[PDB]
């Protein structure tokens, strides 16, 4: 399927273990889609200090439509020194690895893989 329904646990930034996928954009990338496929993924919520508490090369979800069955369709855009590869709408998020992590809620999405 080219998308696929996921709920991904949101994070708080100062419980997350491991704060990044990798050391370049392509590894992040993979990394976040190989995490949402096996369910171990979760997702930061961006406000005023998160991002520099968290690992470069970023991995954000980005709204990418105007939302079938509550899931918001989005798809993945990582940063590297202040450099996107990849175009999208707003951010829903930063993506780090889950690793047992007690989430605050849920984020239904619509992934575009």
């Amino acid at each position: 399927k080219t998308h696929v329904q996921l709920s991904l646990p949101v994070l708080q930034v100062r419980d997350v273990l491991v704060r990044g996928f990798g050391d370049s954009v392509e590894e992040v990338l993979s990394e976040a889609r190989q995490h949402l496929k096996d369910g171990t993924c979760g997702l930061v919520e961006v406000e005023k200090g998160v991002l520099p508490q968290l690992e470069q090369p970023y991995v954000f979800i980005k709204r990418s439509d105007a939302a079938p069955h509550g899931h918001v369709m989005v798809e993945l855009v990582a940063e590297l020194e202040g450099i996107q590869y990849g175009r999208s709408g707003e951010t829903l998020g930063v993506l780090v690895p889950h690793v047992g992590e007690i989430p605050v809620a849920y984020r239904k999405v619509l992934l575009r893989k």
